[PDB]
């Protein structure tokens, strides 16, 4: 059960907020039935594309509301599971970020998995890849999940395309 | 294949590079019969335990001497997977921490894993957890990996153990 709302752009831009670009810095577009043939399920139909290099979008997550009370979390701690797919586009080189934070009731970051950005090099097409955490051991107190992901906001254009995205999913682990 | 040496106890602390407390930091045992199910492969049957709540041990690989060539890691820079299992102790809190970097040529960090600390809760058992990285879109000039783990370093006791550590491994995707 995905916690994130429009994973994959179904409900075109809605359920996510937009950074400065805010509408113009994305559009939705539709699967060729050859890259459907890259993610888990037949499920992923579509996919987020940045408009410019630095476009960001990001969600939180409400656990208390989806679910998972103040208990669960503090006494059980459930792997929370967060993964994104990014590609680069045919013929020049993206790059991509990921921000997952988990945080307090007051917005403490409790946890935080910030990788490095990717550095996606050209190539003829523009194969999918996956990212994936799992937290778990996180401690007392997590009540949101902040997502955020996209292009490296950066004052310098240097050559590279901000990535697309799709399948964005945060799940809490029975 | 694996190219951490000796990431069980199999050669006692071969291989490994101790912190200040050298040897008196660690001990190898063997796990129980009931504790080797928890591991995929059936050929885990040690592990390690720190002595004292901060001690820490590390292994640097070198990847040309490993056959990992110039052109393979600046070019394809092919999946480098990472993988660690800990755990606690029965009846107390243990914490633990894992650091493995990328390093180039220089030891500059091209690229860094360094999760926050897992609080290990206090219960009547102690089950093994794995923890996994994959380092993809990385950029060029790897020729390193660091791996470091152990328990949190810090000056102040607060009740919170080392933990147990084993079958840490490293390898590239062909």
């Amino acid at each position: 059960r995905n916690l994130l709302r429009n994973p994959c752009g179904e409900e075109d831009l809605e359920g996510w907020s937009l950074d400065v670009n805010g509408g113009d810095g994305w559009k939705v577009e539709e699967l060729s039935r050859d890259q459907r043939k890259e993610f888990p399920n037949d499920q992923v139909k579509k996919y987020f594309v940045t408009s410019y290099y630095t476009c960001r979008k990001a969600q939180v997550i409400d656990l208390q509301a989806e679910g998972y009370w103040e208990e669960l979390l503090d006494t059980t701690q459930p792997a929370i599971v967060v993964k994104d797919w990014y590609s680069g586009r045919p013929d020049c080189g993206s790059k991509y970020q990921l921000t997952v934070r988990l945080l307090s009731e007051n917005e403490d970051v409790l946890a935080e998995f910030q990788p490095d950005p990717a550095t996606i090099q050209q190539k003829s097409d523009a194969k999918w890849r996956e990212i994936s955490h799992t937290f778990i051991d996180y401690g007392p107190g997590v009540r949101f999940v902040r997502f955020e992901h996209g292009g490296v906001d950066t004052h310098y254009w240097a050559g590279w395309y901000g990535p697309r995205v799709t399948n964005s999913s945060v799940w809490v682990e029975p």
